[PDB]
């Protein structure tokens, strides 16, 4: 079992969820091995409060994946705040990698 | 905010991240959240027939006492780019007919 680096992808809220007062921001972390991993969410250099992460799940190729869900007030999403998903894993070159997510360009 | 009562799942489909379009296969995501109790089944289908390459996470207890999970369907990028419609089906006791289905496809 060779170590494999996680691939990190951020997903904005579904348009159907945009009708609610709170929305979900998703971080997909896939293709990693071994399963030991840490995931955090932040915004404006401060960690977020309301997020949960699934346990790692074995994928069809023998690597693992997981999802982390951050819940925020829709107003914070629409005001263009940038949210970031940070991942720590032994296979990453610097043991750390981050991806951002925002409504703004 | 009383916990412990049956709650209907909310089912949301999410397309691949733009960054994943650099790969030969992409991930189609189904977020199922706000449900209670935790017993639930999820399946993906297209062209009516079931899909092969998908995996679902176990349910996770959320901050409000309900559960959520994600299901990931992996498809060749070309199938996604051609506009094929994929559907996430969910079975749970709190849903009308104990079932709901939500589609996902590339907007033209």
């Amino acid at each position: 079992g060779q170590p494999r680096e996680p691939q990190v992808y951020t997903l904005p809220p579904s348009r159907d969820e945009l009708t609610k007062n709170q929305v979900s921001l998703t971080c997909l972390v896939k293709g990693f091995y071994p399963s030991d991993i840490a995931v955090e969410w932040e915004s404006n250099g401060q960690p977020e409060n309301n997020y949960k992460t699934t346990p790692p799940v074995l994928d069809s190729d023998g690597s693992f994946f997981l999802y982390s869900k951050l819940t925020v007030d829709k107003s914070r999403w629409q005001q263009g705040n940038v949210f970031s998903c940070s991942v720590m894993h032994e296979a990453l070159h610097n043991h750390y990698t981050q991806k951002s997510l925002s409504l703004s360009p």
